[PDB]
C-alpha cells in the first residue's frame, strides 16, 4: 500500500469510543491477554511482572514475577511471549518466552508454568525451549497455541545487518543441519515461526528445509511481533519491515517469507539487499538508503536475483515505495526514521466481534501501530483468504501503541501503550513525550 | 513481478520436451478442452466451428458449426464461452457464449446446446442469457461450471477507454439497478465475472451490490481471459492489463478487482486512470503512456486516490513496474507495444498432475502469453492460497500461445496457437512471422 499522509492519520480519532485510561507508568507492558477467569492480564516486559487487571475497578495485582529476567534498557529484550493453555479449566498452565542467561551473552528460553488457584500464582516452572539466540534487538516473541494445541512461536532475526549488529550475517534464510540439531545447536533459530509439541519437541509433521525436520515453521523473518489465529484455522500476522514494506503475512507451513533478501513484494521497489556482513571492511558506514543507496564495498542483491524457494508474498504491505523516494526527509529532523513509509507494526489481534460486536468490524484484523499512534483496522473476507481494501487508522494520539485485544463481547477495546519513545505527531514531526506512558487503556464503544 | 528481459524470455526454450503439430490448418483457434469422451475439442472463434480432434491419430471432425456468429476481422469476438456440463452422461449439455447481431450492432449470448450421440451434432439451442455486451474489444468470455453446478463467465470491458472506445465509459466498476435488472438490461455488465444459474437465471445466493443481487459475482476486470477451479474449490484467474500488470487474480464472491482505477497492487506505480470519457476535448490523443503521462484535459486518478469498496489485489503481476519506467522501447520499433512491461496472459489451467505427472508440478497453474511466446509455470501451496516465487517461463517460440490443457496422465501437454499476430522474438524485436500459425500443438 502507499503511504498514508501526516493529515490523513491526524483525522484518524475515532470520535466513536469513549476512552479511559485504567493504569499509567507501566515499566514497558508488552502483551496483554483476556483471561480465563474473565480478567485481563498483561506482561512487564522490563520486569518479568505478570500482572491481573480487573477491568471495572483498574485494580491491579502483581500474580507473578518471572525470575531473572534479562532486559537491557536500550534493548527489546527480556520478558516476551505470553498465553494460557486453551484449556485452562483442565490444564492451568501459562507459556511465556524470556531473555535469560546462557550458561554455556544471554538465551531465549520458553518455559511452561502452572497457575494454582488456591494460592493464585504462578509454579512448577518447566523448560520447553532453551538455547534460544537472543539480542536487544528483533526478539520479536510472540507465543500462540495453535487449534491443533501446538506452540507458535515467532523469534526474529536478531537485529543482524543493521545499527549495532550490521556486520553479523543475517540467518533469516539459514535452517539447522541434523548436526547442529542433534547438538541443539539453534543458531539458525533467527527470523523464524517455530512450531513446536507442548513439550519442546519438534513435531513430527514440521515441514522439511535442506533435508531436516526443526522447529521452524517458516523462515524469512525480520521481526514479525503479531501473530494470531482466525475462526477457521489460518495463521496471521504482522511483521515490521526496514525503512519500508511492514507486512501483513499470511502463514503457511514450509512458506519462505523472504527476509532478508527480499522486503515485501518481489519488486525491486525501494528496497536492496545490502549484506553487511560480505563487505570489504567493519569501516564502512550504513547510509541508512534502504539497500538502495550503499558505500563502496557492500554487495547489494536485488530482490529479483535472489535465488530462494517457496517465497510467499505479503497480503499487504505498509508501505511500498519507489526507488526515487527520499529515506531522508528534513521533517523528522533528527529522528529521520520516523519518516520513513512504515507503521512498525507492534501485534496483531483477529477481531471476534461477540453479542455486542462493533458493526462492520467482522473479519478484521486490529495492528497496533508504535511510531505512527493509531491501531490500524484491517478488513479480510470471511475465509480469511485476503484482505479488502487499504489498512484504516483508528485512536490517534501520541502514544506508542503496542498491543490490542477486544472484550469477549467485542464492544470494549483494551490495548497497551509505550513507557518511551519516539512517536508522530498530528502534523508528521517527532515527539517523545508521550500522552499516556505505559498504560493500559479502555477504548468502548458509544 | 519483474519483467523477465528478452534473454530471460529468449533461454526459456524448454529442450525436455518433444514438441509435434497435431493440426495446423485452424482458423483463430480460441478454446480448448479435454472432453468426456477423452478426445481434445478446440473451437475456432471467427467460423463458430466446434472441432473434435483424436489425442491419438490426430483425426479431426467439425462437431457443429454455430450459426449467425459475428465477428470483425480486426477483432476479439466471435464463437468464446466453451464448456461440457460436468456430468455430461446424465447431461449431454455444451454451453458456449458468442457474438450475434442485436435485433433490438451485436450482443453477446450465453447458449446451450444438446449432444446427440447418434448423430454426433449439437442441437436444441436454447438462450440462457442474451442481451449481453458485446464489442470488437476485451471481450474474454472465459465459460466453466463450478463445483456448485453455476456457469462462471467472464466479461470484458469491451475495451472502453482505450484506442477505438477510447472515450467510452468505462463500466467495469458499475452495476445495474433493480430496474435495470427487471428490464433485461445488461449494459454494465463489462468488466465483469458473472455467476448464473445453469438455466441463465440470478442464482438466489449471489452477493449484493450497491442493493441489487444480480449475475455479477466480481467486478472491476479489464480483460481476464484466464478462469479455472482448482481441485479443493477454489477459483484461479488470468487478466489482461493495459501497459502493465497483467494479473493472476484468486475469484471471491463480492470482490472488486479495482479496474480501472487500480492496475495490478494499489501501489500508484506506473499507472494512473486517465478517464478520457470525462475529458472536454474529444480532439484528445492517448498518449499511451499507461496514465503516468497524458495529454492536457483528461481528468487523472491516482490508484491511491479511488475510493473503492471491497477492493481485491492479485497474487502475482506480470508485470509491475516503476513510474520511471519508458512505454515508448525502440527495440520494438513500430510495434512499441510489444515492448511494454506484460505478458498478455489469454488463458489460465489449473494442472492436475496424474499418473505421468510432471515433476515438480504439483499444484502448478500454466499460463500461456501471447505476446512473449511462452507458457508460465506459476507454482501454489498445497491450498492454492498463496503463489510460490516467480512466474516460469516455457517453450519459447515465435507463436502467440491462445491456450493449453494437459492430458489425464499429466505428461503430455496440448497448447492452441494464434492464426496471426505479433510475437517477441528471442532478441527482443518483434515479428508477425509466427512459426506455427493456427495449430494445434503438443507437448511430451
Ligand atoms: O521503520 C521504523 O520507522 C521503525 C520504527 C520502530 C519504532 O518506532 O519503534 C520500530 C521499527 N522500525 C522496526 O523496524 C522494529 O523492528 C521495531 C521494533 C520495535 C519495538 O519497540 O519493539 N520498534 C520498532
Ligand atoms: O500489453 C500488451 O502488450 C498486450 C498485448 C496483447 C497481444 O499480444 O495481443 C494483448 C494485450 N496487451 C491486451 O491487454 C489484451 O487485452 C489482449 C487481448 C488479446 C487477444 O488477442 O485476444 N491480445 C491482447
Ligand atoms: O532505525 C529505526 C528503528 O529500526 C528498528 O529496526 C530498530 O529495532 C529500532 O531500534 C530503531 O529505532
Ligand atoms: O495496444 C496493445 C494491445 O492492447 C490490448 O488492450 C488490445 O486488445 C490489443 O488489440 C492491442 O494490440
Ligand atoms: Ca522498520
Ligand atoms: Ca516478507
Ligand atoms: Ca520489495
Ligand atoms: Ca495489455
Ligand atoms: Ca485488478
Ligand atoms: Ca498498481
Amino acid at each position: 500500500d502507499v503511504p498514508l499522509t501526516p493529515s490523513q492519520f491526524a483525522k484518524a480519532k475515532s470520535e466513536n469510543f469513549d476512552k479511559k485510561v485504567i493504569l499509567s507508568n507501566l515499566n514497558k507492558p508488552h502483551a496483554l491477554l483476556w483471561g480465563p477467569d474473565n480478567q485481563i492480564w498483561l506482561t512487564e516486559r522490563a520486569t518479568g511482572k505478570i500482572l491481573r487487571v480487573n477491568p471495572e475497578s483498574g485494580s491491579v495485582k502483581t500474580v507473578f514475577q518471572v525470575p531473572e529476567i534479562v532486559n537491557d534498557a536500550d534493548g527489546q529484550n527480556g520478558l516476551l511471549g505470553f498465553a494460557f493453555h486453551p484449556d485452562f479449566k483442565n490444564n492451568p498452565y501459562i507459556y511465556i518466552s524470556g531473555t535469560f542467561k546462557n550458561p554455556k551473552p544471554n538465551q531465549t528460553i520458553i518455559r511452561r508454568y502452572t497457575y494454582n488457584k488456591s494460592t493464585d500464582t504462578l509454579e512448577k516452572p518447566v523448560d520447553l525451549l532453551a538455547g534460544l539466540p537472543s539480542s536487544k534487538d528483533h526478539q520479536s516473541g510472540r507465543l500462540v497455541i495453535g487449534p491443533d494445541q501446538k506452540i507458535y512461536y515467532t523469534i526474529g532475526d536478531q537485529g543482524r545487518n543493521q545499527l549495532a549488529y550490521l556486520f553479523l550475517p543475517n540467518q533469516a534464510q539459514h535452517t539447522p543441519t541434523q548436526q547442529e540439531l542433534n547438538g541443539k545447536d539453534y543458531h539458525t533459530y533467527m527470523g523464524k515461526v517455530l512450531r513446536l509439541n507442548l513439550d519442546g519437541s519438534i513435531p513430527k509433521d514440521n515441514p522439511s528445509f535442506n533435508g531436516v525436520v526443526s522447529h521452524i515453521y517458516t523462515l524469512g523473518h525480520r521481526n514479525p511481533q503479531g501473530l494470531a489465529f482466525t475462526p477457521n484455522g489460518k495463521l496471521l500476522q504482522s511483521e515490521q519491515g526496514p525503512n519500508s514494506d511492514d507486512e501483513i503475512n499470511l502463514i503457511v507451513k514450509g512458506g519462505n517469507y523472504g527476509w532478508p533478501n527480499v522486503a515485501g513484494y518481489k519488486d525491486d521497489s525501494g528496497y536492496a539487499y545490502a549484506n553487511y556482513s560480505a563487505a570489504a571492511n567493519k569501516s564502512i558506514k550504513d547510509l541508512a538508503q534502504n539497500g538502495v543507496k550503499v558505500a563502496a564495498g557492500v554487495p547489494v542483491t536485488k530482490e529479483s536475483e535472489w535465488t530462494g524457494k517457496n517465497f510467499v508474498p505479503p497480503l499487504k504491505t505498509l508501505y511500498t515505495v519507489q526507488d526515487t523516494y527520499n529515506y531522508n526527509d528534513p521533517t523528522c529532523g533528527e529522528m529521520t526514521y520516523i519518516c520513513w513509509p512504515t507503521v512498525a507494526p507492534s501485534s496483531a489481534y483477529v477481531y471476534k466481534g461477540g453479542k455486542k460486536a462493533i458493526t462492520g468490524w467482522e473479519n478484521t484484523l486490529l495492528v497496533p501501530s508504535l511510531k505512527r499512534g493509531v491501531i490500524f483496522r484491517i478488513k479480510l473476507d470471511p475465509t480469511y483468504s485476503t484482505t479488502y481494501d487499504d489498512a484504516v487508522p483508528m485512536f490517534k494520539s501520541n502514544n506508542r501503541y503496542r498491543d490490542v485485544i477486544a472484550s469477549p463481547d467485542g464492544n470494549v477495546l483494551y490495548v497497551l501503550t509505550d513507557t518511551a519513545g519516539n512517536v508522530q505527531k498530528d502534523d508528521g514531526s517527532v515527539t517523545n513525550t508521550l500522552e499516556n506512558p505505559g498504560s493500559l487503556i479502555k477504548f468502548t464503544y458509544k
